[PDB]
């Protein structure tokens, strides 16, 4: 598990 | 359709 960051615009650990 | 970029570490239009 680790930090996840997404860009979709939308822009955010699992 | 939108550009999608993910960072989780590794880093990639739908």
């Amino acid at each position: 598990a680790s930090v996840q960051i997404v860009y979709k615009a939308e822009f955010x650990y699992k």
